[PDB]
């Protein structure tokens, strides 16, 4: 159609709309196709995994060092250590996202990982630097869509 | 296209990150296809109308058993008794949504409703049950879209 | 396709429902294709500027009366000036938008504009009306999607 293309212009254009409206007002950070948003809720590690899936998203993980400085912002500004999509519970020492897949991209704050199998879960400094713990601490939630 | 098809892709996730956002937040409740949301205001029956059409959305009203228990938790979470959109004006004992159709879902407390021709709306209390009553109390303002 | 029409449809749908969300809640305000909304910061210019751009959007500047009036409860609402997208730095006195075209509408406190050319900047009264002013005060960062 010709109809169809400026159909689509308007789509794309209010979606940015709304996109910036969230944005201005520091509801959400997007960094390239990713979108990171917390509910300022402070829960353990099982309880951010599914207030993240109840909203359609996951529990924040960075795969890049933009995205990690993204969410490190995040806790910076609720000055709160963040939970992050990573675990170790399978295989020990080797943490992997949630679909099983083996981490790539990682920023251990020096000495990190250390305490190891009583330490399945990762949390997120403020300066943006991961440490392992258990999984049963209050973190921030930080989601991604 | 081949580029129609990931341009859409890209739109429809775009859609899905900012009701993601939205949800995660507590802005807004996604039940099936429609959206509820409130401004937290406790206004008459009259005004929640304008209010929500000037939104470009409806009072809400619930249609299912899931929806019902939607709107039943807002109401929970302000504290507050919903205005729903329906009334029986027109003829007595017969309520009707504002399209003018008859209503089908019904949630009443049990002997309501009563009272009768000198409450003509209907309000939800915080357990989501129904009751019928005068349409100048002030209740919370929740939308659907 | 026939597919394509119904996907449309409800990716229409589902614009309207954020859109509505963000509406009803008073995130933002909708002029014709224009959305307006707020940070709540009173910062500089040069300051505004870049949060606009920052959130994809550029800061606000009226075209017509209604876009003006609109921009004028949000300065009323959080009763403070907001500064405009113009300003008259190139030529003196002759005023413009940030793409460099001259500006068309104006709604100008009568005796306005006046102090000259140690002002380029422009505020908008809570009332609406436009005073130009120097470029370091604290105002009110409004932007246009
Ligand atoms: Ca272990
Ligand atoms: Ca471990
Ligand atoms: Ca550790
Ligand atoms: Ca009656
Ligand atoms: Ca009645
Ligand atoms: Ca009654
Ligand atoms: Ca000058
Ligand atoms: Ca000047
Ligand atoms: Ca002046």
């Amino acid at each position: 159609d010709e109809e169809l293309q400026t159909e689509l212009y308007e789509i794309k254009h209010q979606i940015l709309q709304t996109m910036g409206v969230l944005s201005l007002q520091g509801s959400m950070l997007s960094v390239g196709d990713k979108v990171f948003s917390t509910n300022g809720q402070s829960v353990n590690f099982d309880t951010i995994k599914e207030m993240c899936t109840r909203a359609g998203g996951n529990i924040a993980v960075p795969r890049t060092p933009e995205e990690n400085e993204a969410i490190a912002s995040i806790a910076k500004k609720y000055n709160n250590y963040v939970y992050l999509g990573m675990i170790d519970d399978q295989t020990e020492g080797d943490f992997h996202y949630l679909d099983g897949a083996s981490v790539s991209y990682t920023n251990w704050y020096p000495g990190e990982p250390r305490g190891q199998g009583k330490e399945d879960c990762v949390e997120m400094y403020t300066d943006g630097t991961w440490n392992d713990r258990g999984c049963l601490q209050y973190r921030l939630a930080v989601c991604e869509f």
